[PDB]
């Protein structure tokens, strides 16, 4: 009961990715309004989601939890919030 909590913690410098706009755009087609997403490029902001169990970019959490899946941001985890989050 928070809304569902999407971050975005990478400067991807090579594949410039959509990054937060995939991930925005797709979980936004779910929930248009319970929706919260944190573009936080990496850069001039504190490791707060760099840290965790992960430590490993690309950081993404997508409903809450936090993960990284690929070169690109949570794409793998993106087909399954689209498919029933």
């Amino acid at each position: 009961m928070s809304k569902v909590k999407i971050e975005l913690f990478t400067s991807p410098m090579c594949p410039h990715c959509p990054a937060a706009k995939r991930v925005v755009e797709e979980v936004a087609n779910e929930m248009p309004d319970a929706v919260e997403v944190e573009y936080i490029n990496v850069m001039e902001n504190p490791q707060k989601a760099m840290e965790y169990g992960i430590m490993a970019v690309p950081t993404i959490v997508i409903n809450g939890d936090v993960e990284f899946i690929g070169a690109p941001t949570k794409e793998a985890l993106v087909e399954a919030i689209k498919k029933r989050l």
